[PDB]
């Protein structure tokens, strides 16, 4: 589905589904 992770903004997925290491502002993708 069209859900551009507005958190990391490096892929489409849910925040909780964000499997990225870091996110915007280079934040540590929290659990
Ligand atoms: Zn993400």
């Amino acid at each position: 589905p069209p859900g551009l992770c507005p958190r990391c903004k490096k892929g489409y997925h849910w925040k909780s589904e964000c499997k990225s290491k870091f996110d915007k502002d280079g934040n540590p993708l929290p659990p």
